[PDB]
């Protein structure tokens, strides 16, 4: 079980997971936010409040009333301010020659501004091979969709397994997975996982929820994605602070 | 095998199904054209000048470097004047509370103006039951995602079969399938099938093609999609005429 800081140093560690890596263990934080509102003055309102406490910020910017790149543009001055890194959580999952253009062109120009995008892998690895020729030259990785949080899902067994050896063979360009636990033993690869709140429970429309401990501590994963959890609070710094506590304490946990 | 105009008036048929079966009938064409352009005029003028040779026209509305809300009130009115639906293929694959936004809001409003949109089973029935949501108000309709054409894909077996319980149990909203054949034997449900060209063979990102006679006439399909097969050629009404011919001719062989 490795540090952070020691996994950053890696020989075979994406630079990208390298800076993110560096970044978690500089401001003792494993938190993403996921920042879930409908105007572009909220989520920089958000990422300037609570970018110190986080190492990650997700958006979708496909939900954004007011998306211009511009908003991306003063989004990267703060993700550089107080250092974190973009996650633009679009789930590519086409061919490869669509997701290669949905990743560089139409309006949200998403390579231009994100560190970081996600996919699922029921395409095959073309979905990966036609991220990687728009994302490689820009210095961008990706995540894979190993599991996921909601009720019926079926990225279980087999589709799981199917996903890390997508990954493992596209690593130039893979940094890890979007999933529930840990599911590659590879240090260099990164978990991130969603449906996470402190409290039990917690469907509604599918979603899930494990506690930080859990997911964190027993389950080995290395970052906790929080939406709700964190926005619907009063006090979103407290909030913030709280899931970064408990999601931090519970790695020092696991290393011992 | 019912006809297209037979099968208009199944008993449970949805309204957007009928709608589209009855212009398939009446303008003999069970084409869909992938009008895969960045570019507005190039996306309306194909919308007219192959509006008379197909059923439907499939966009990616995230690939066009100049969307306007006004580009998409000229591509219903090319719709309406020349009779065919709008499908937007953004294959939504995510939790159910996320994809309702992705659906009603942002910049895109793609439940404003695309009579059908489609969906990735992956995440379990939430994706559904959120855009359901959204488009039952608005009278649209839904394809699920059951097969894929590219190289590796995990949508086979227990995957597809999933999917087709799936639309069976949101079938007021699910009109039928992306697919590579029937996967179906209910008639109610429509087979649209991307992965089609003239010519045997694939792209350099794991595209493979079928002909239109294949997927038809042999493998029981309703509806050929087809991009860079129209796109890509000199003149693409003369194009367009070709794979309304054969998708159509293929049609009446299997009817007998
Ligand atoms: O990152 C993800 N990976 C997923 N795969 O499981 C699914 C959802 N997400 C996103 O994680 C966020 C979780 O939010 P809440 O903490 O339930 O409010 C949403 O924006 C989801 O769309
Ligand atoms: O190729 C697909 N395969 C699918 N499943 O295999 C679903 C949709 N599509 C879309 O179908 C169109 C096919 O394009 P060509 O016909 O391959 O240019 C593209 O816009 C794809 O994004
Ligand atoms: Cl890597
Ligand atoms: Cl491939």
């Amino acid at each position: 079980e490795l540090s952070f800081g020691a996994r950053a140093e890696l020989p075979r560690i994406h630079p990208v997971a390298s800076k993110l890596l560096r970044l978690m263990q500089k401001k003792e934080t494993n938190l993403c936010l996921s920042a879930d509102v409908s105007l572009a003055r909220e989520l920089l309102q958000l990422a300037d409040a609570l970018g110190p406490s986080i190492c990650m910020l997700k958006t979708h910017v496909d939900i954004l009333n007011d998306f211009t790149l511009d908003v991306m543009k003063e989004l990267i001055t703060l993700a550089k301010c107080h250092e974190f890194l973009i996650f633009e959580d679009r789930k590519f999952a086409d061919i490869g020659n669509t997701v290669k253009k949905q990743y560089e062109g139409g309006i949200f120009k998403i390579a231009s501004w994100a560190d970081l995008v996600n996919a699922h892998v029921v395409p095959g690895s073309g979905v990966v091979k036609g991220l990687q020729e728009v994302g490689l030259p820009l210095h961008r990785g990706c995540l894979l969709i190993a599991e996921m949080s909601s009720t019926g899902s079926l990225a279980t067994g087999d589709y799981t397994r199917a996903a890390v050896r997508m990954a493992e063979e596209h690593s130039e360009f893979v940094v890890g997975f979007i999933s529930g636990s840990r599911v590659s033993m590879k240090p260099e690869f990164l978990h991130l996982t969603p449906g996470v709140q402190l409290e039990a429970g917690g469907d509604n429309l599918g979603q899930q929820y494990n506690s930080p401990q859990e997911v964190i501590g027993k389950r080995g994963s290395d970052i906790i994605i929080v939406g709700r959890g964190i926005i619907s609070a009063a006090d979103r710094l407290e909030a913030a602070e709280m899931y970064r506590k408990a999601a931090w304490e519970a790695y020092l946990s696991r290393l011992g």
